[PDB]
């Protein structure tokens, strides 16, 4: 996790953790793998304003994962449908920087 | 219908809304059902309660997506998003 | 509406401040009530409170005599911007008016 | 937990166990009390557009803690401020009905 | 833009849909291409991307001739639909344009 | 400055901003911390940095709310609105 989660980790360690295990559930799917739940996060992530969210979110998968960025590109073109030209050209550029 | 009238009244408006969703989903490399999941994950981090009822139900008719498979979206959902979003949805999905 | 009856009743300094705010907002310098209106068509058509859509296009229309295509021509512009949820579901709210 | 959170119960109970201690936790703050988080909630979930949620708040709120409908009124006021009229209005109709 | 660019080269089908799109957007059947601007405004200063609000601005000074108090006319509709944050970041946007 | 333009320029307008932000803080029963510590929440479950970093500072400044107090708001950001909005808030909060 990034930075606002280490401050979460010196602030409130029980919070921290039941956080830590919430994410670990929610990233354990009965049926979606991993890799496919990480790209529906990217989707919404970028389809709402936190350029540094996004970045990190794409930064993530690319590394922990090995997603391409064709595939978020391609997940980005599903943000483009359901929220328009804004959020597209915003997570596009990010993307392109990366 | 809804895009029925837009079909008769705008139909420069209607070609052009076709063609974006049928673009939008050829992927270079992620299938049409992984970016459906996506779309489903998208609606339901809103409030649009009728875009998601209509997401999950024309994803489950037109491409087989299970209930389990939208839960485990929703699961995304509710890191992504927060307790309202996932449990709107949740109830939704169990009347499907 | 029904939230701001009561406001009138229970809250009238709040109320006041609102029927002014309303007022000097759509006193533009340079742009027309019509435009602003149209305007915030747009606004509240991007977003997911169909009631606000409603409202705002049933008084566009009976204030200023709008009509369904002019609303729709906002709509195209939701849909730029905001995608096709908003731009589909603003457009049933507006056949259906 | 309203509907949505017995369905949790029914189909992922370890998902929906975390849920309740994310929630319990939330609730213990180091200062503010739960009176003040809970009216907390009520603003967040107002300025946004999920009438059955907020409608849901505001009733847990007044049933659970005995907030009134004067405080939420107080607490709609900031919703007109920092989101508009159009969240003001449908808040302020939803108080009115319950 | 930046990301336009790369879509271009890398995606020329769907570039060419959001070319062919923002086209048909913008020919209204009966409102013109600065009020459907202006609305392209208000609806991107609603939200958060200062980016998407000063492009938006920008191209419509550069595009249409739209001066900083018709896109102030805008902003009052902002701030009456969608409050002070939304006000006040599009105006601080605005003057510093 | 930004208000200081719309004063000069705007004035009508600017006048009601004020009396706005008086009457909404002028509460029937909530005191005005309480009020302001439930607009940092409303702001930081959203995206725009400035606007909660702005909120922050000015809470902190002019009425002596303290990072725990705003901590607290966070808590119920994150149950609201996800891990997003709650990660961003704290890193802001981390910085004040």
């Amino acid at each position: 996790f990034g930075e606002g989660m280490k401050v979460v980790a010196a602030a409130y360690p029980d919070l921290y953790d039941i956080i830590v295990k919430l994410n670990d559930t929610v990233f354990t799917g009965k049926t979606l793998d991993y890799k496919t739940q990480k790209l529906i996060a990217i989707g919404i992530v970028a389809s709402r304003c936190d350029e540094v969210a996004i970045e990190k979110q794409m930064k993530s998968a690319m590394k922990e994962l090995g997603i391409t960025k064709e595939e978020i590109a391609d997940v980005l073109r599903v943000v483009l449908l359901t929220s328009g030209m804004p959020a597209f050209t915003k997570a596009m550029k990010i993307l392109e920087k990366l």
